[PDB]
DNA sequence: AAAGAATTCTT
DNA sequence: AAAGAATTCTT
């Protein structure tokens, strides 16, 4: 299928590449800082080229967005599927040596209005996976004579395709900017899909009652199992 | 001087190179996305070598943040004078096709604490330089390239252009965002960041304006928005 | 504008 | 944890 043409392209590009620099017409290049402001840039480039040509190669259309701040990076779709889009994003995170985590998108845009900062209305999207990558941290400018001598910047790359509501986790990803938090574990957990929703339509209400602060969320729900007893009492 | 090596070597530098694309080891080339995103991370990168080729000539220390979320870019210093490190800050915007207006950092962090998210308390710093690249966005690759076809790489810019002026200088009295509780640039012409062109008197202005900035409206309502309302509440006596 | 999206990290 | 830091943008 094309998830899993997809995933093993991607898993392949990353076995056989190591990204070590940006390189100018001119031939110059300058090497990569260790941040994930970084490497969450160089993973995204890494990735469009590969998932344009299995998109492709399965006859979906592929569509970035035109403004920023517009989920998802990418929107697939064959023109005969319209209400059957899928949204991919590519995340990213990091590690010293050990459980991750990773943000997951806001939890008031899309999620709680149909096409509040979307590409296409939430309810055309049948898919939202997100591509992690997860990296351990690891001053002059080269040639290209010079590839292999330049430090690369990350000591391994990991990467996954998942469906977002199965690695989704209970806890928000960031306060001020009201993110949906990952579930945090080791990389295993993330491919086998060891989350703790039970379903996408638990994942989706658990999320789209949320509240912003901990205040709030102390009179309604911190937690899933908080979660179930307030569905069990009648949102009570 | 430094300051002026410093600006003079990155005209120069982004004069000579069109950043293309990014490399592995391999020689497999991935073209470069044309947003902001991608752009300011390209335009940090390119700038690290010459700062810090420059910052050489000088007799300057150049060190960068260890943790991920933390001012300046880089910390330039004298072994002999670590109290007179200077703060560069590299910050992007885009021209559609004109005024531009820049962020330049968290107003509540490392100004209303010493030690805020900041990689040496903010009081071993004498100088805060802003190092501005401005690219005209691209009306209009998902294809990888080859060594030898560097030239048909397609670049995300249609022209950048590349400043360096201290930070109050720059520095408006309109936030640069909401929740993140930025500190805005003027929204003004290149020319005017180069210039600089401002609207604060003086340093001490600014900072003082930006330490005691309300964070909504609400609250800014019953103190001051603007320049003028600050300048109003100083009379009133900070009251 | 003012407020709140887009991504991820740290204390 | 949470809450709020790092950046830039949209409306
Ligand atoms: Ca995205
Ligand atoms: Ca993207």
């Amino acid at each position: 299928s094309l998830r899993s043409d997809l995933i093993n392209a991607l898993y392949d590009e990353n076995q056989k590449y190591d990204v070590c620099g940006i390189i100018s017409a001119e031939g110059k290049i300058y090497p990569l800082g260790s941040d994930t402001k970084v490497l969450s840039t160089i993973f995204e480039l890494f990735s469009r080229p590969i998932i344009n040509k299995i998109a492709e190669k399965h006859g979906y259309i592929v569509e970035e967005p035109k403004q920023q701040n517009h989920y998802p990076d990418f929107t697939l779709y064959k023109p005969s599927e319209p209400n059957k889009k899928i949204a991919i994003d590519i995340k990213t995170t990091y590690t010293n040596k050990e459980k991750i985590k990773f943000t997951l998108g806001g939890y008031t845009s899309f999620i709680r209005n149909n096409t509040k900062n979307i590409v296409y209305p939430f309810d055309q999207y049948i898919a939202h996976w997100i591509i992690g990558y997860v990296y351990t941290r690891v001053l002059k400018t080269y040639n290209i004579n010079e590839l292999n001598e330049i430090p690369k910047p990350y000591k391994g790359v990991k990467v996954f395709l998942q469906d977002k509501w199965v690695i989704a986790g209970d806890l928000a990803g960031s306060g001020n900017t009201t993110n949906i938090g990952s579930i945090h574990a080791h990389y295993k957990d993330f491919v086998e899909g060891k989350g703790i929703f039970d379903s996408e339509d638990e994942f989706l209400d658990y999320w789209r009652n949320y509240e912003r602060t901990s205040q709030l969320r102390n009179d309604k729900y911190n937690n899933i199992s908080e979660y179930r007893n307030w569905i069990y009492r009648g949102r009570k």
